[PDB]
């Protein structure tokens, strides 16, 4: 309730708020396991019905400098393949995204569509590693296609093509030999409407590949367990879907599944402490930019205690029972 | 191997062979198991696509006395689990609720065409014809006698709707297609799941639905290769590599078709199943000496088959009981067209 103000205020240390989030990863988990095999498959069937009665996406701009500080080189919303703890940033970004062309099978000479670019983070890594590739990235965002042709004329790079729009809304009568879609499907409902509507963009023995954050095991959408959860009405004031690992499974209409890989929690963990790091050791940039951009330095103290608490919740989050709740699915299909 | 001749010469006691079970599940059960989920998955997707490169089915007189079955089964001869809504629930009772259960989940309704794929004695064809007279059910088995044996069920129920193929479905052709298909219990002894479902598929007809039951590990797939030179049971019920299916190893097969349900049932069913079966036998153990001393010719051959029978019956309860039936169970997926 007035819990928060506290916390904008700067009252209780990370540590706190990291043990207010174990209470609610425990009574998430609590709400989700059922005491038989059966109750949970029905559960999770159930659920995904459900989701073929709603829409493609709700109907529903973070300033670049910020980013270049919390995210690493590669401006990649998105985590990264830790080996170690002693992984950087940025090698993280690099190595899973060197993952991504290795399960997605890409090959030079390939036309590759990339829905939901954001700032490019793929689009480029795939544009330069494999100049024989003509690579299309798709984004609503008019700020995050000028800053990836900016990035093309830097890099001298003719391979790349951005086109704005609503990937929802798209059309197009090109079809590609690869598409990817990391991190978009947390922002999908009817998964069955979106496979659906990609499925006609896949060429002749051409290969789609998905990645998707989830629980191991039961699917829910974000509404609030008890009065005392604050937490999903602070991180997310809008309705969303959190999946599980086999949801996809289940929605093969117009796709097959080719291939499925899990990785651990452990890799956004450490992801979001990189993050949180990153952020505390720029931070009074970080106050400068965020002054700027939203007008005032009450309203920049908002925004960055967000940050800070979306990255603690979510690390921790992710580190339950050593990465073995919440987790990365990966999920290669071709057409039909 | 002398462990075999010692059971068969009626030594090693029920309780034996259930304690032997007992250490070969929780050897099964930690080689299955992995500590994290993405070498868990790993090891099911790897399984799956090795799958894709074998045959629909082994090829092959190993052919049941008929009188045996009647011992040991019950009133409609089910060769499969039934449903205990309790433990007071019969064997006879369990039949026809398990069938009840295939006929609500798969949406029969009187008039449709039903294909039964590896029929059996007839269990679910002559359940399904006798329920629905406005159905035309085809029946398709290997076997002559079971064959016959529907027919003349047909002959004393005086149904006129029921059809019975005799054939290999692993070869069989047509360009039927019906609305309604049943493989209950027939992919346990299917390898290449993939090109079985293909088949299949075509015999779907426009809005057709086809409804698979079969046994399964909750989480994890594998051969009956023998896990380590301790182990008897593999080789001495499955001398053959069949496969112990995973709950969700179907869905990774739906390239011919998609699924709209999926339910698993407690191993508790098949548990008490199995324990009926061996009461029966055990309550008729004289009469059974007989059929078999008769059908296959000797007093030798008799007690060999015999105690593989209960054996088969005591193992398989001490294994579907595991850990409160949430090991090994049944899975049920239903399917239409792709
Ligand atoms: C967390 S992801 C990051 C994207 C990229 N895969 C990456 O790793 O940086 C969110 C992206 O999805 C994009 N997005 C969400 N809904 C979209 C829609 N309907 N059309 C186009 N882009 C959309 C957003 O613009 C945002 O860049
Ligand atoms: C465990 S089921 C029992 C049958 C029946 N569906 C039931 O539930 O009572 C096995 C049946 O599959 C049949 N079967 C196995 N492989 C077959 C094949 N290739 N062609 C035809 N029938 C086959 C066998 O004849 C056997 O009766």
């Amino acid at each position: 309730a007035n819990l928060i103000k506290r916390i904008e205020h700067g009252e209780v240390s990370d540590e706190e708020i990291r043990g207010m989030m174990k209470i609610q990863v425990q009574k998430r988990l609590k709400w989700g396991y059922k005491p038989t095999h059966e109750q949970q498959l029905a559960q999770l069937v159930t659920f995904a019905q459900s989701l073929k009665g709603m829409e493609m996406a709700e109907e529903v701009e973070i300033p670049l400098p910020f980013l270049h500080i919390m995210c690493g080189k590669t401006l990649k919303f998105s985590p990264g393949y830790f080996k170690d703890e002693s992984t950087t940033l940025d090698e993280s970004e690099v190595y899973m995204m060197d993952l991504y062309c290795e399960r997605a099978q890409i090959k030079d000479g390939q036309s590759i569509l990339d829905l939901g670019c954001g700032h490019g983070s793929l689009t480029l890594h795939v544009a330069q590693k494999y100049r024989g590739c003509k690579v299309t990235g798709i984004t609503n965002s008019v700020s995050q296609k000028e800053f990836i042709m900016d990035q093309c004329k830097k890099l001298d790079l003719s391979n790349v093509e951005i086109i704005l729009e609503d990937v929802t809304k798209f059309e197009t009568e090109i079809t590609y030999d690869r598409i990817f879609a990391v991190a978009l499907i947390e922002h999908m409902k009817n998964y069955e409407l979106f496979l659906k509507k990609v499925s006609t963009w896949i060429a002749q023995d051409g290969l789609l590949f998905v990645e998707h954050h989830c629980h191991k095991v039961f699917a829910y959408q974000y509404e609030p367990l008890d009065e005392d959860d604050w937490y999903t009405e602070y991180i997310f004031p809008g309705t969303l879907v959190m999946s599980s690992s086999s949801i996809l499974l289940y929605f093969q209409e117009d796709v097959s599944v080719v291939n499925h890989w899990t990785l651990s929690g452990k890799h956004p963990s450490l992801g979001f402490k990189q993050w949180l790091k990153r952020l505390d050791d720029n931070i009074d940039e970080v106050k400068e930019i965020f002054e700027s951009f939203y007008g005032s330095k009450e309203k920049a103290m908002k925004f960055i205690t967000y940050w800070r608490v979306f990255c603690i919740a979510h690390s921790q989050m992710y580190s339950t029972n050593n990465g073995e709740e919440w987790m990365l699915s990966q999920v290669l299909f071709k057409k039909k």
